[PDB]
Order: C-alpha cells, then sequence, then structure tokens
C-alpha cells in the first residue's frame, strides 16, 4: 500500500511511508489519544496516516512529533495543525525550521521535483530541552549533531524501542547536511546511556531492527568520505 500502520508492541506502532522516497514514522496509542512521532512527508500523506489512524482508534490525535526540521519529519504539518493537533519540537528544530526550511524544501525538489512547495509551518509546542509525552512512555532527547545539528531520538521505555529518526537507518544516505565527524559521537553518547533496546527503528529503508542497527550505522558512517 502507499502508506501502512502496523502494530511493533503494544501501543507502538510503525508507519512506513512509501511516498517519494521511503520514510518511516512511529504512532503511540496514548489513553487520552494518538501521539504521531514524524509528521511525514506531506499534508496528503499526513492524511493518509490520519486514515489509518482513523480506523484502529477513535481517540484524538493529540500530538505530533518533528523530529528534526526536515521535510520527511515535518512536511505534513499543515494537516496536523488543521485537525487542531499540537505540533511539537525542540527550540533548536523549530528555530533551524523558521530560518531554513525554504532551503531544505529546495533541496528536496532538486531530488524530488513532484515533491510540493509546501510553505513553511511552524511547530506550536516548543520544548527547551529533553521532554516526555503519554505520561513519560514517551521521551524524546538530544544525543548531538547526526544527519542534522538538530535531530533527536524518541525512546519508548515500556516497549523498549528506540526511534531512529533519520539518524539510524540501512543505507547510507545523502550526507548532504551531514555533521559526518560527529555523527559516531552522537551514536556513542546513545550508546552511553545504556538504554535497554530490544527495537530500533530505522527512519528510511526497512524499518524493523534490533539494537544492531545502531552499531551497523555507526560503521558505515566512520567508513564515509566524509
Ligand atoms: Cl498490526
Ligand atoms: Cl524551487
Ligand atoms: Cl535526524
Ligand atoms: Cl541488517
Ligand atoms: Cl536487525
Ligand atoms: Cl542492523
Ligand atoms: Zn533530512
Ligand atoms: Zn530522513
Ligand atoms: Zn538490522
Amino acid at each position: 500500500a502507499g502508506m501502512s500502520l502496523t502494530q511493533v508492541s503494544g501501543p507502538v506502532y510503525v508507519v512506513e511511508d512509501n511516498y517519494y522516497v521511503q520514510e518511516n514514522s512511529m504512532v503511540y496509542f496514548g489513553a487520552k489519544g494518538v501521539t504521531v512521532v514524524g509528521a511525514t512527508w506531506t499534508p496528503d500523506t499526513a492524511r493518509e496516516l490520519h486514515k489509518l489512524i482513523k480506523r484502529v482508534s477513535r481517540k484524538p490525535v493529540l500530538e505530533v512529533i518533528n523530529t528534526n526540521y526536515h521535510t520527511d519529519r515535518a512536511g505534513g504539518n499543515a494537516y496536523w495543525k488543521s485537525i487542531g493537533a499540537k505540533v511539537v519540537s525542540t527550540r533548536q528544530t523549530r528555530d533551524l525550521m523558521k530560518s531554513d526550511w525554504a532551503e531544505i524544501v529546495a533541496f528536496t525538489r532538486k531530488g524530488l521535483p513532484e515533491y510540493p512547495d509546501l510553505p513553511l509551518v511552524l511547530p506550536n509546542v516548543v520544548h527547551d530541552g529533553d521532554f516526555t509525552l503519554q505520561e513519560g512512555k514517551v521521551r524524546a532527547f538530544y544525543a548531538g549533531p547526526a544527519h542534522t545539528p538538530d535531530g533527536i531520538f524518541v525512546y519508548f521505555p515500556d516497549e523498549q524501542v528506540l526511534y531512529g529518526n533519520c539518524i539510524l537507518k540501512e543505507k547510507l544516505g545523502n550526507l548532504s547536511f551531514a555533521d559526518v565527524k560527529a555523527y559516531p559521537q552522537t551514536l556513542e553518547r546513545l550508546k552511553a546511556m545504556k538504554l535497554p533496546i530490544k527495537t530500533v527503528i530505522g527512519g528510511h529503508d526497512s524499518p524493523l531492527h534490533g539494537p544492531e542497527l545502531i552499531d551497523h550505522y555507526e560503521a558505515l558512517i566512520k567508513a564515509a568520505p566524509q
């Protein structure tokens, strides 16, 4: 299908968004409602995700996290705002989005001319640092720069699932905006946290991996050109 929504563990679901270049996002079905992690590529892809969500739960979409300022994590924002869902990010992500959205949209349209010329839609819930949602069961944190300067990890402690964002994935991928030397230092900062991890969800390629995805990408980025 164009998009799928699939249970990984308990209330934790993976979204495979096969629009444009495949990106994987997540959904958490909570007591009061639904948290989306990654806004998806466009307002259209966001509507498609919302349609899948409504087939699983009647509860409201409470909030959507922009895990970085890029089009694949924030492109859906217009749609999420339109249904009254909070759009959530760190201050850094919001500031970079304000300054650099036009440029990341232009860069996206270079490789994907079919991609829409989306206007800026900023987060309206902006956090000073690390933060949690869903009674502490969804935990967003910064461990340094990697694919972008601002990209955060999202950890689900009950299910021991780590969302890898654009930071962790199977293929080395486009290193254009990447801090290549800092990248492994961020992954080692993550390792030093010693989070219990059974599952890592890569933000591109095939989503479902074990904790080895971290080591897999670390080895790839340490061999990169640059
Ligand atoms: Cl399922
Ligand atoms: Cl353009
Ligand atoms: Cl990222
Ligand atoms: Cl593998
Ligand atoms: Cl694996
Ligand atoms: Cl792996
Ligand atoms: Zn990106
Ligand atoms: Zn990405
Ligand atoms: Zn793997």
